[PDB]
C-alpha cells in the first residue's frame, strides 16, 4: 500500500480496485449485450467463464491483502471505488441469476458466478473484520445495500426459494404425491404439491415450474433438481447470511 522507504510510492492496492472496477464494467456490458438474447451461446459461455475467473481470482487478491486485521488497507479499500464494482457485481448478479437457471445448458456458468458471489460475499467479510459498533466502513457497507436494494432483494427471493425447495422434497405431502422411491414426480402432480406446501407464491410456482426441466413424461426428478439448486444456494446463501 505504501512504501516508507522508497522516495516515490505507488498503491497497488488502488490499482487493483481500478482494475476490479475496469473488469465489473466489462462484465456488466457483456450482460448488457445479452440480456435481450434469450440464450447465451458457446463463445459467450466462455467469455463469461474467463472474465469470472479472473474477476474471482481480483476479489481473492483483494481479500488476501483485507485479511487480518490490516486497518491501513480496510480504510484505503473503504475510501474507493469498490464500492461501486460491488454494486455493478451485485446488478449482474441478480439479473444473471434470473435468467441463467431457467436454461439447462448454463448450469456451468451458473455455478461459475455463484462461486464468484461466494468470493465477492468474503471480501465483504474480510472489510467487516475488526469492525467495532456503528463503524464507518459498515456503515458504508449499509449505505451500499440502500444503493443496491432491489437486486440485494431479488438475490433473496432466489435464495429464499431454493432453500424452501428443500424442505418441500422432505414435506410428507411430497411423499404421497409421489408414494413410490423412484424419485420421479409429473408436472402436474408437483403444482398441486406447490399448492399444497401454500410457502409458495403463484409467481414463485411457475418460476420454479419454468426452471424444472420438464421430459416428455413430464416426470421430473427431484433429486437432480433439488442437487442442482438447493445446496448451491445453501453454500453461498451462508455467506450474504
Amino acid at each position: 500500500r505504501t512504501q516508507t522507504g522508497n522516495n516515490t510510492t505507488v498503491n497497488i492496492i488502488i490499482s487493483t480496485v481500478d482494475y476490479l472496477l475496469r473488469v465489473q464494467e466489462s462484465i456488466s456490458d457483456f450482460y448488457w449485450y445479452y440480456s435481450g438474447k434469450d440464450v447465451i451461446d458457446e463463445q459467450g459461455q466462455r467469455n463469461f467463464s474467463k472474465a469470472i475467473q479472473v474477476a474471482k481470482q481480483v476479489f481473492n487478491t483483494l481479500t488476501e491483502y483485507i485479511q487480518g486485521p490490516c486497518t491501513g488497507n480496510q480504510q484505503s479499500l473503504a475510501h474507493s471505488r469498490l464500492w461501486d464494482a460491488v454494486v455493478g457485481f451485485l446488478h449482474v448478479f441478480a439479473h444473471m441469476q434470473m435468467k441463467l437457471s431457467q436454461d439447462s445448458s448454463q448450469i456451468e456458468l451458473l455455478k461459475e458466478l455463484m462461486d464468484l458471489q461466494k468470493d465477492m460475499v468474503v471480501m465483504l467479510l474480510s472489510m467487516l473484520e475488526g469492525n467495532v459498533v456503528n463503524g464507518t466502513i459498515g456503515k458504508q457497507m449499509v449505505d451500499m445495500l440502500v444503493e443496491s436494494s432491489n437486486n440485494v432483494e431479488m438475490i433473496l427471493k432466489f435464495f429464499d426459494m431454493f432453500l424452501k425447495l428443500k424442505d418441500l422434497t422432505s414435506s410428507d405431502t411430497f411423499k404421497e404425491y409421489d408414494p413410490d422411491g423412484k424419485g420421479v414426480i409429473s408436472k402436474r402432480d408437483f403444482h398441486k404439491a406447490m399448492e399444497s406446501h401454500k410457502h409458495y407464491t403463484q409467481s414463485e410456482t411457475e418460476f420454479l415450474l419454468s426452471c424444472a426441466e420438464t421430459d416428455e413424461n413430464e416426470t421430473l426428478d427431484y433429486e437432480e433438481f433439488v442437487k442442482r439448486f438447493h445446496e448451491p444456494a445453501k453454500d453461498i446463501g451462508f455467506n450474504v447470511a
